[PDB]
Order: C-alpha cells, then sequence, then structure tokens
C-alpha cells in the first residue's frame, strides 16, 4: 500500500528501447524453481545469508540470502523447507574448502508434518474491464509470498504471455497481496528501465524479507494494462 498510479509501473516498452531483454524475466518465472523440505543449513557466506545442501538441476548447492542477519538467524541450524527462484549471474559462493553457484532470495518456512494441499484463486483484471482467474496451490499452512508469487507469474508467462522474449503481451503491472488482517502490499511485474544488463540481485532482491503468509486465507489480485 498504497495502490500505485499508472504513471509509477514500470513500462516494458522502456525496457526495450534500452536495450533490455524482457526474456531474462521470462526465465526466471518459467524455469523450476528451488523446492526442498526437511533441510538443515550446512553453512554461511554472510552472515545475512545461509548456504543448503539442497539439489537444484546441476546444482547439489543453494544459497538464499535474507534481508538482515535477524531474520537468518531465526532459521539457522532449524530443519526447514525452501523455495524459491534461483539465479546464477553474480552469483558468488565461496566453497567450504579455502566462485559460480545457485543463489536465491528468502524462501524459508519451518519443516512440519506434511498435511491436504491448498488452493488459491488468483485474480486478474485486465484494464479494469476484463475479469480473469486461475488456481494455484501448496501444501504449506504458512507459506512465502514467493512460493505464491512465482506460481502466480508462472500461469501468467505460460497462459498469457506475462514475459516474452523482447516484451509482453502488456505494458505495465503488479501483484497485490491482502492478508486476513486487511492489510497488503504489492510488487511491480516489470523490470526498471535501468536495469541493462538484468542483474538478479536488484530484481529478486523482493523476496529476501522472506515474507510469509497464511495460505489458506491469503488473497491475491493481478492488474495489468495494456498498451
Amino acid at each position: 500500500q498504497p495502490d500505485p498510479k499508472l504513471d509509477e509501473l514500470n513500462k516494458v516498452s522502456d525496457y526495450k528501447s534500452n536495450k533490455g531483454t524482457m526474456g531474462n524475466v521470462m526465465n526466471l518465472y518459467m524455469s523450476p524453481p528451488v523446492e526442498g523440505r526437511g533441510v538443515i543449513n550446512s553453512r554461511q557466506f554472510l552472515s545475512h545469508d545461509l548456504i543448503f545442501p539442497i539439489e537444484y538441476k546441476s546444482y547439489n548447492e543453494v544459497k538464499t540470502e535474507l534481508e538482515n542477519t535477524e531474520l537468518a538467524n531465526n532459521y539457522k541450524g532449524k530443519k526447514v523447507d525452501i523455495f524459491g527462484v534461483p539465479y546464477f549471474y553474480t552469483c558468488i559462493i565461496p566453497k567450504s574448502e579455502p566462485f559460480g553457484g545457485c543463489c536465491m532470495y528468502g524462501g524459508l518456512t519451518f519443516n512440519s508434518s506434511e498435511n491436504r494441499d491448498k488452493l488459491i484463486t488468483v485474480q486478474v483484471t485486465i484494464d479494469n474491464r476484463q475479469s480473469l482467474g486461475f488456481t494455484i496451490t501448496t501444501n504449506k499452512n504458512m507459506v512465502t509470498i514467493q512460493e505464491l508469487d512465482y506460481k502466480a507469474r508462472h500461469w501468467l508467462t505460460k497462459e498469457k504471455k506475462l514475459y516474452e522474449f523482447d516484451g509482453s503481451a502488456f505494458e505495465s503491472g503488479y501483484i497485490k497481496f491482502t492478508e486476513k488482517n486487511n492489510t497488503s502490499f504489492w510488487f511491480d511485474l516489470f523490470p526498471k528501465k535501468e536495469l541493462v544488463p538484468f542483474v538478479p540481485y536488484k530484481f529478486l532482491n523482493i523476496y529476501g524479507d522472506n515474507k510469509v503468509v497464511d495460505s489458506k486465507s491469503i488473497k491475491m489480485e493481478v492488474f495489468l494494462n495494456t498498451h
């Protein structure tokens, strides 16, 4: 909050104009997410990040960065589950011994006795005229905003061309979350025109706060504007 005005949202046309490739963002939301159940961090690089012995594609470790040290300590040494959007460009993970790797922001929740999936109906509104909707699922009662956001954008990218290689079927837009206590916040769905080359730690850092909500009550709304 408060809801943004058309003028303050990042523009798709402006990214291409600056020689930016929307495909970099498309790849983040179309590629599989890091997913793990019941794991404990093996070590740390910085005091506000945690390295996990979790496998992702050809990687055997994953480093997730948290907004600050206090947030990190809350999960450190504890058995947790992981769900996040990974990146490799600019990802630096020093070996435990004495380089390249897989990185991400937040995405942590505490591991418990797995138990019925929850379905969430994501509300989509285009140019305040057309209404659409789809559903996403998670087994977690307490789920990160990141898990929900990825699943939402993944569907919109695959089904509605939210992100294309050189643009979008839209010009601007944002996703809004509203919790049970009526509090809300949003995310601009597109990259700042200044982000060229695409630097993942300046786009995905919105997940560093590792915000966690109740999947059974959370509300999700997407607003998109055509050209």
